[PDB]
């Protein structure tokens, strides 16, 4: 007994994991059975009691079509549930990969970052900010160097909006988070290299007031670190977006294009 | 769509009965097909145009469904064709507040209190659901008549710019962490500008461009609007507390909902 979702099918045995509102299964196309997919089941009533904008996630995933961004193939709406048929990444999340390997060579990090950067180029050209990049949201797919990286979870994402009645905080806050992803990529690279994030805290509100009071300094870069990787981390991990490396510097950064 | 008539679920409309357009939607006066005395607004939204925009119709629909109040424009139905999406909404036979002000110039404090009582009732609902409109303005405030000024009923519309307040994210950018709730009081400013325009006949703060008004506010830690000398103490207190550049210093919702001006 397989459950059918449009031209795809899955077994309830083949559970991958959960979201807050979604269950995810390993599935396949019904004719092209070698084609593996992830199928997210999302209860419509639970979702309508949340602040989740699935419409937005779907709109953004459709707009993106890139080998380093998790593919959405299909959306099926039943009266109870919504089903997302997506690319299956057979390597899990980067979080679990780091748990397994500890730290990564600069060679490995360059490979991962080249791919992340390729994804970011697409995001940037469409004016989309992810805002929630983290190892749990970076998925891994193996071929048979062999690892391909895929950005996932556009739940927190937003479009850059590139008025006498509008609140001054709103006018003035345009583009405030335009460089957010560059910080995130920084923290992720940092963790890859060093083996913990640059900035930990006991709670969400503890990290808020840390950043709010600039009780936040450049973190410890190991003395092993190559000049280019160190330059990159320093320019990404700037508390003020005013002072943070911008996208064009990042895409074309020396660290990304060598031996 | 050669023909003059279109069917939209249980509703229908004639293309002759055009009300107007926004950026993405064309809006018609329609009716229920059986209960033909029931007038509705039918918004037609081209799906290809919409897919080239940053408009989140899914969000607008989710928010309209969640809201159910006499001072918030009602959503009755959503129909999807391969070309178009149709919203069947409450028809407001009075147009927008912008056109009402164009017609009347300025409004008595009595009139403003009636309008503001209703707007405030809508805000109470938004606030209790943790929704910020962010785009309140006379063009987005619609008017509905029975058969008169107390005869007028107000309906907030256009949740296009609206958003939900999200009540160790080690990986998250500090600007994002720190910017939570930054715009929590935005609608209070907006309602201030709208009241101000109702009273005086212009917005409190005009400029040469959008970026000129940004740098005016940016480099003026507290600005004071010109309150006409005739203005009652309560209305003046209200405007001054709403029109604070810094959300830190701006009247909060509980002061606003229970403000002396609203019960007098
Ligand atoms: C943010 N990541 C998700 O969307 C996601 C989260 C939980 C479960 C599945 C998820 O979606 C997805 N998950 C995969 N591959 C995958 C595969 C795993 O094991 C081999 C795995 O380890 C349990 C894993 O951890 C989450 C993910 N691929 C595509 C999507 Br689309
Ligand atoms: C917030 N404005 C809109 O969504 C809107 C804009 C253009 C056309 C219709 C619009 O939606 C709506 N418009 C009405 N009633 C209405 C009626 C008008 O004349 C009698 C009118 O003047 C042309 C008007 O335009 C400002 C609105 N009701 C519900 C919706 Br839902």
């Amino acid at each position: 007994s397989m459950e059918v979702v449009g031209d795809f099918e899955y077994s309830k045995r083949d559970l991958v994991g959960h979201g807050a509102f979604a269950v995810v299964f390993r599935g396949r196309h019904r004719q092209k059975t070698d084609w593996e997919v992830a199928i997210k089941s999302i209860n419509k009533k639970n979702l309508s009691k949340s602040q989740i904008l699935l419409g937005k996630e779907i709109k953004i995933l459709k707009e993106l079509q890139h080998e380093n961004i998790v593919a959405l193939y299909d959306v099926q709406e039943l009266p109870n549930s919504v089903f997302l048929v997506m690319e299956y990444c057979n390597g899990g999340d980067l979080a679990d990969y780091l748990q397994a390997k500890g730290t990564l060579s600069e060679d490995t990090i360059r490979v991962f970052l080249h791919q992340i950067a390729a994804a970011m180029r697409i995001l940037h050209s469409k004016g989309i900010i992810h805002r929630d990049l983290k190892p749990q949201n970076i998925l891994l797919s193996y071929a048979n160097s062999g690892i391909r990286i895929k950005i996932a979870d556009f739940g927190f994402a937003r479009y850059l909006h590139s008025p006498m009645y509008m609140a001054p905080e709103v006018i003035m806050s345009q583009h405030y988070d335009a460089k957010a992803d560059l910080w995130s990529i920084g923290t992720v690279i940092y963790q890859c290299l060093v083996g913990k994030p640059p900035f930990q805290a006991n709670s969400p509100q503890d990290l808020r007031m840390f950043y709010e009071k600039n009780r936040s300094l450049m973190p410890s870069i190991p003395r092993e670190t190559s000049p280019y990787l160190a330059n990159l981390l320093l320019g990404l991990l700037q508390r003020n977006q005013k002072d943070r490396m911008d996208f064009e510097a990042f895409f074309s950064h020396p660290f990304l294009e060598q031996g």
